[PDB]
């Protein structure tokens, strides 16, 4: 009788969202104007001057930003029911957390921010079994992220997949030397239109763990 949320996750406060939102926009402009990116557009899009990444990532989160833990679809998603049953979930419901943003990334499909979860937060991370083939050798929670924008033709949960793809390269020493220096950190060109800004100082955001029902 009692149905679950659309998904659980950490929803940022109004200011943490505004700060992170603004930060993401600066990156999409700094990256768009960087000559290292403009000479690589052939790997990003298949058409043609300069591209404005902000407009490119037109499908943005309208309200407050968030970090999804477990997509439930009101209980239809596999493992949704077992996740909500967890004591840590019910105990943590409505409680405040601080999330650490380590990097900002961009791909032909998505623009997001990498979240590094603490051990207590990892307790709220789902350990469902029907895994991806992208999480091999990566620690659980690596997928943790905040979506800042999607291209027009992109599916949801793509931002999470893109991140894992990026981190798989970093693990394989395939990230390469930095191709630039932005005021917030070092810029990286990972090829295939993938980019990463490793923040000098990790950005902390306040958030509330809860459920979205839409
Ligand atoms: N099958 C899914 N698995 C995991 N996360 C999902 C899934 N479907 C949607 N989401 C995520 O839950 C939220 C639902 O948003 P939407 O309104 O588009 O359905 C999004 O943050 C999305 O992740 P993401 O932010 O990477 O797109």
């Amino acid at each position: 009788k009692d149905f679950l949320p659309l998904y659980f996750g950490w929803f940022l406060t109004k200011k943490s969202s505004e700060t992170l939102r603004k930060a993401g926009q600066v990156f999409l402009e700094e990256l768009g104007n960087h000559k290292a990116f403009k000479k690589e557009l052939r790997h990003f899009i298949s058409g043609d001057e300069k591209l404005e990444l902000v407009s490119y990532f037109g499908k943005r989160p309208p309200g407050v930003l968030h970090c999804t833990t477990k997509f439930c679809d009101y209980g239809k998603a596999a493992g949704a029911e077992e996740y909500a049953q967890q004591e840590v979930v019910k105990r943590s419901y409505g409680k405040a957390f601080k999330l650490s943003i380590s990097a900002l990334f961009v791909t032909p499909k998505t623009a997001g921010a990498q979240v590094v979860l603490t051990d207590q937060e990892l307790q709220l991370w789902p350990s469902d079994l029907d895994k991806p083939s992208a999480s091999e050798g990566l620690p659980p929670g690596s997928r943790a992220h905040v979506t800042l924008g999607c291209a027009a033709d992109v599916q949801p949960a793509q931002t999470g997949l893109d991140l894992l793809d990026i981190l798989q390269q970093v693990k394989g020493g395939s990230q390469g030397e930095a191709v630039g220096e932005l005021p917030r950190g070092k810029l990286y060109s990972l090829g295939k239109g993938r980019w990463m800004l490793s923040l000098t100082k990790k950005m902390e955001v306040k958030a509330i763990f809860t459920g979205y029902y839409g």
